[PDB]
C-alpha cells in the first residue's frame, strides 16, 4: 500500500538472480540421420558385453524442446561429448559428460551454459554441475537434474 | 516460448537481501491543542537570539506517518525521536541533527522499525539522512532516506534488508 | 568410517569470514543507594502539567553495569552508557522511549569492544527489539539486533545477535 | 603488460570501496564564539566536583580541517551532541556522542557520515562506529579513531561504501 | 586543493576483495608447416561420407602459443593446451566446436597460474564467447568469460575477463 | 576459562542464512596401468604412435576409473572413484607428459556420499605440485569453487602407474 520491494538495479547494483530452466533433451540413436555418433569406439569393442564398452567416446548435438514430444517448441541444442567410465558396467552405464547448452528463444536467446559432470544412466535423478556460462548466463554457478529417447532436464543457475 | 522463470533464492535455502521503497508523509504539528513535538530543553541563549530555535535547543517529537499528505489519509506509522539545532548562525535557516525511529502499523512491515541519525538543513529541498539500522522485517537494515519540503514532509526511504 | 574431509575456517586461505556472535548478559538498573546508575538529565517542560512519572520530552542518562547472570554478584563483564528520551505524548505509565546507548564490554574476547544502539522501547512489551547500528573493536562493521526482556530497582535480560568479522 | 586490473563497473557492477579520510576536529572553548555550548547541565552541578557532571548535554558545531592548525584547509564540519555518562572522578570524563560529519570541498562535497558511540576522553586512541552515511557514503559501514593531541583532535576515518 | 581522503585496498583491514582483470593475448593455431600446433587425435568415422574437412565426431588436440601481439614473433605469454570436438552434423565450412582447454601463463604477475575453459564455438561467427570455468594459481576461484575474434594457419584475438583474488 | 562465558558465536543458519563453508578433502588417487585389473584405457591412440618417442604420444586420449582411498595403501578405506579422461598435450614431451584432464570425483562415505566435484585442468606430471581447479559440484557440493593440489607419492614414468595424493579446498553451502 505504502511500500514496494524494488530492484537493486534502481540504485545501480547488479544483483544475482536465480533462474530455473526446464526442457527435454532428445538423444536419438535410430533414424535416417540420428543426433549422436561414436566418435571413437572402445578398444574392448570385441571383448566387452556392453553396447558401449569402457572408454567409448560419443559426440552429440541433441535438440532441446519445451515439452517431451520431439516436435515440441525447440529452444536450444546441447552439443558436446560423453565418455564411458565404468569398467564393470554392461548396460547400467556411467558417463562423464562435457556438453554446452546453447539457447534460442527469449531473454536467453544466444546464451550458453557449460556442464562437466558424472551421469550414471540407471539412476532416477542424475545431477551434474553448471560449470559456467556466456551471454546472460555469464558468471554462472549452479547444477542441473535429469530424470529418465528423451530426458527431462531441470536447470538451476545463478547469474545476472 | 517460456522454458524459464526467475525463481526466488529462498527456493534453494538462501536468504537474499531485498531493497524496499517506502513512501509516506510526516506531520510535524507545532500549533493546535496537543502539538506533535515539544522543546524538551531550550538553548541557554534563547532571548539573545532572533531565532525560534537557538543553537543548542532540543526538541522531542512524535509525528504521525500517512500514505497521503493530508493528515486524514491511512496512517501507516509514526516517527519518534529528537533533534538538536546545530548551526550557530541559525535564525531561520536551521540545521538539525536528528535521532529518530520509524514504527509501522499494518502491511508486511507491521511492527518493524527503522532508526536514523543524520543531518538536515531544513531550508534545502532535498535532505538526505541514513537508515542506521532496523528491527523486525527490517533487521540488518542499511539505506538512506530523502525528505522533501503546521507542516507535512514527504519521505522516500530506500532500505536493504532480508 | 575413518574420515577424509573436514571443514576449515576461510581464514586459512586469507579470507575474513563474516561471523555471527550471540551475546547474553543482564543490565542492572540501580535506582537505590547513594550512587544511582540513572538520572533525569533534563526534565520535561510539561513536568508539572502531566501525571506521568517521566512526561513527554524527558531525557535520562544512564551508566548501568552488565553481568553474565541476573544477580549483581555475577561476573561484571561490561557497562551500558547512553541516554533515552520519552517519546509518547499520550503515555502516563505506558512509556515509549528512544534510546541511544553503547555497550562496552570489559570481558573476554570482546574486552575493549563496543556496540552502539539507537532504537525504540515500548515498556509494556515483554520482549523489545532494537538494532545494532555499528560497532568498534572486534565488532567493527557490525550489523544486527538486540532483544531486551522484562515485565512491569531491577534488571533486564539482553540477547544480542551481531554479524561482524 | 598483457594483463591489467579493471574495475567491476566496466561490467556494470557496483563494487564496494574502502576509503580512508584524515582530518582534524577543532574543539574551541575559548573566545568570542566557541564551538560547543552546554545545552543542559546536570541536576548535580555543585554537588559534583566536576566541570561536566553526569548527565550534562553539550551541542557542538566543530570545523574539520586538513591539518592541525585551524587555519588549514577547511573540508567539513562535525555537528551533533554528546552526553556525559561517567559519574564522579572528572578529568576522566566518558561521553556518548551522536554527531554527523558533513564534508565540503572534494569528491565528497555535500556527503555525510553519522557516528554514535562512546568516547573515553582519557584514552590515547578512541574508536567510534560509523553508523551510516549519505551522498557518496550511502550504506557506509565503518569506524573512526580519534587521537587526543581549545583543542584539536586528530581523526582517522575508515569507511566502506559504493 | 589538499585532499583529505584516499581509497585503500580492503586488504589494509584484512579482507580479500574480489578482483576483475582484463587479459589480452593472441592464440596461434598453426595447422600448416613442418611442426603444427595441433593434430587430429581421433578422426571422425564419417570421413569419406561427409564433405566438411572436419566431420562430426572429430577430436583435435592442440598446444598453441599465446603472444602479446598478433605476430608469432611477439613476446610469449603462455600455452593454450587442450582439445575440441566438432559438434555440428550439418556444418561443411561453418563448423561448431565444443572446446576444452587450459591457458598456462608464464608472463608477469600471473606466471604459473592457469585458467580453464569449456564452451561452444562457431568458428565463423565474429565474436565467440566462452566461459572461464575456473582457475589455479592467482586465478583460484576464477569466474568469468572470454571473447575470441577472428575472420571469414591462423591467429585469434583473445580478451578474457576474470574475477579472482 | 573466566570472563569468557557471555558470548558464544553461532551458525548464521540460526537466522536463516546459508553461509558458504570451506571444506578440505584428503584422499589418494590410484593410477593402475600394468597387470590384470587396471583402471585406465587408451580410448584412442595418437596418430604419432609409431613415430613419436613418448610412451603416451601427443594426441593420445585416456579414459580412467581410478579409485580413491583415505590412506596411501590401495587396501585402504575406499572413499570414492575418479572418472573421466585426459589428453596428452605436449609435443616436445617424451617422459614428462603434459595432460589436460576432465574428470569427476564421486564420493561414497560419510557426510558427502553421492556428492561429486568436477575438475578440468592442466597437470604437468613431473611438477612436484599439480594444481587444478574445482569447476563445480553436486549434491552437498553444489555451487562449488576451489582447487586441487596433487603430489606424486609413488610413480613409474615408463609404465605410467602412479599413486598420487590429492588435497582439495572447495567452497559451497
Amino acid at each position: 500500500t505504502y511500500y514496494q520491494d524494488i530492484s537493486p538495479s534502481f540504485l545501480g547494483f547488479k544483483q544475482e538472480k536465480l533462474t530455473h530452466i526446464h526442457f527435454f533433451l532428445h538423444d536419438i540413436v535410430t533414424g535416417p540421420k540420428p543426433t549422436m555418433i561414436i566418435a571413437s569406439e572402445s578398444p574392448l569393442n570385441g571383448k566387452s558385453e556392453s553396447p558401449l564398452p569402457f572408454g567409448s567416446i560419443v559426440v552429440l548435438e541433441d535438440p532441446l524442446t519445451v515439452g517431451p514430444e520431439l516436435n515440441s517448441e525447440l529452444i536450444g541444442k546441447a552439443q558436446g561429448f560423453y565418455v564411458t567410465v565404468s569398467q564393470a558396467a554392461v548396460l547400467e552405464l556411467e558417463l562423464v559428460m562435457g556438453m554446452t547448452f546453447v539457447f534460442t528463444g527469449g531473454k536467453y536467446n544466444g546464451s550458453t551454459l557449460s556442464v562437466l559432470g558424472r551421469n550414471e544412466i540407471i539412476s532416477p535423478i542424475r545431477e551434474m554441475p553448471i560449470i559456467g556460462g556466456t551471454g546472460e548466463f555469464r558468471f554462472a554457478r549452479g547444477f542441473l537434474q535429469a530424470k529418465s529417447a528423451h530426458v527431462e532436464y531441470n536447470v538451476y543457475v545463478f547469474h545476472y
